[PDB]
DNA sequence: CCGACGCCGCATCAGC
DNA sequence: GCTGATGCGG
DNA sequence: GTCGG
């Protein structure tokens, strides 16, 4: 963490524009910056420095330096004094509330987590959750909590069909010593690209996982991709353990390398590696590797039996998961 | 300067 | 009910 | 906000 300083900063100006300027690609660019800072191994003396970083432009430089004199960038300090945006920015960390919804609230004249709390009949049911565990969400979670967890989503669903197998991506596969959540990608031989051969798949898990009271809330559902909570049991006497963000995703077992690179990110790590595919002439999905046509138009899914596979045809040497950090 | 910027599932809405 | 646009988070 | 072209 050489330059800690810095990449908070960036990280506070990519947080303001998602939520306050709704300018995604602002959002993005300074998280790109953000993270090209964050993975260089020199502690960063100057702006001019830093723009040599793919990444860090004329404007990031400027606010580098403006930074590393002062400890300080005026620009933040100022949003920081702004009711309006200093609401939305917080009204957004609550699971379901994105951007939208947060102005929308502030405009009501709800702008706290006591307003919240007050008007949770004006919340959707996604919004409820992410209120009702919004402390819980705050909290990380220690490795050996994940291995714990891993071990209960894993049995539980040997006990529902012993060909499901569920790997557990995320942070987690990344090898982080504390994730902010669980993600697990689940497969079964009776689903591929070529035949949905059972309903229910997903469903059937979600419910063991129930009956076991391991999840808890259910965030959003649908045939292939659950959102919600859980919580690990906690033994007599000992406080509970936090609830916790689960995601699981069913993906067709054929195509598990595509999807096991997706869902291992890191989120930014895939947005980068995916541009890359763009300027090699592919197109990457959880899905597919494709090739894109003259036109621009995508074509048939090319054979991939690895992750490395994926890596060759853009021509990236292989990253490990805990290279992909970004 | 210019246009592109990863790509997708589920919830919710509008319009028919 | 459907279908597409939009929000939201992965 | 940045970068290839
Ligand atoms: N949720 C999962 C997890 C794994 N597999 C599969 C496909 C693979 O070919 C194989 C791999 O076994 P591993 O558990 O060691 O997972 P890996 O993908 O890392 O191994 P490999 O790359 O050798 O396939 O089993 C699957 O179908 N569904
Ligand atoms: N914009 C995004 C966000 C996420 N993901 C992906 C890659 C991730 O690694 C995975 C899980 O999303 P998370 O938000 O859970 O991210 P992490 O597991 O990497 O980090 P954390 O430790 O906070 O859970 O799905 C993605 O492809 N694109
Ligand atoms: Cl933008
Ligand atoms: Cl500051
Ligand atoms: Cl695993
Ligand atoms: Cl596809
Ligand atoms: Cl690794
Ligand atoms: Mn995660
Ligand atoms: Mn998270
Ligand atoms: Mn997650
Ligand atoms: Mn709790
Ligand atoms: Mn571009
Ligand atoms: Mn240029
Ligand atoms: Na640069
Ligand atoms: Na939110």
């Amino acid at each position: 963490t050489l330059n800690g300083g810095i990449t908070d900063m960036l990280t506070e100006l990519a947080n303001f524009e998602k939520n306050v300027s709704q300018a995604i690609h602002k959002y993005n660019a300074y998280r790109k910056a953000a993270s090209v800072i964050a993975k260089y191994p020199h502690k960063i003396k100057s702006g001019a420095e830093a723009k040599k970083l793919p990444g860090v432009g004329t404007k990031i430089a400027e606010k580098i330096d403006e930074f590393l004199a002062t400890g300080k960038l005026r620009k933040l300090e100022k949003i920081r004094q702004d009711d309006t945006s200093s609401s939305i920015n917080f009204l957004t960390r609550v699971s379901g509330i994105g951007p939208s919804a947060a102005r929308k609230f502030v405009d009501e004249g709800i702008k706290t987590l006591e307003d919240l709390r007050k008007n949770e009949d004006k919340l959707n049911h996604h919004q409820r959750i992410g209120l009702k565990y919004f402390g819980d969400f705050e909290k990380r979670i220690p490795r050996e909590e994940m291995l714990q967890m891993q071990d209960i989503v894993l049995n539980e669903v040997k006990k529902v069909d012993s060909e499901y197998i569920a790997t557990v991506c995320g942070s987690f596969r990344r090898g982080a010593e504390s994730s902010g959540d669980m993600d697990v990608l689940l497969t079964h031989p009776s689903f591929t690209s070529e035949s949905t051969k059972q309903p229910k798949l997903l469903h059937q898990v979600v419910e063991q996982l129930q009956k076991v009271h391991f999840i808890t809330d259910t965030l959003s559902k649908g045939e292939t991709k659950f959102m919600g909570v859980c919580q690990l049991p906690s033994k007599n006497d000992e406080k509970e353990y936090p609830h916790r963000r689960i995601d699981i995703r069913l993906i067709p077992k054929d195509q598990y390398y595509c999807g096991v690179l997706a869902f291992t990110g890191s989120d930014i790590f895939n947005k980068n590696m995916r541009a890359h595919a763009l300027e090699k002439g592919f197109t990457i999905n959880e899905y597919t590797i494709r090739p894109l046509g003259v036109t621009g138009v995508a074509g048939e899914p090319l054979p991939v039996d690895s992750e490395k596979d994926i890596f060759d045809y853009i021509q990236w040497k292989y990253r490990e998961p805990k290279d992909r950090s970004e």
